[PDB]
């Protein structure tokens, strides 16, 4: 079955995506615990 | 060409793999941010 594939592929991308999301997040959340006071 | 997909869902398992990394690493990192006075 090819469509495991095409979804092991959209799942790729939306996986970089989160990724830069889980670092961003953590990055900006974290970044205001700072002056968050 | 299979080989594509192959890599596809291999990266895929290191990519979950990452995604807790990272949470956990800048949650690691975070908690002591704090600690770490």
């Amino acid at each position: 079955e090819k469509t495991n594939l095409e979804i092991i592929i959209l799942v790729e991308t939306a996986v970089i995506a989160m990724e830069f999301w889980l670092l961003l997040v953590i990055i900006l959340r974290t970044v205001k615990r700072a002056n968050g006071g």
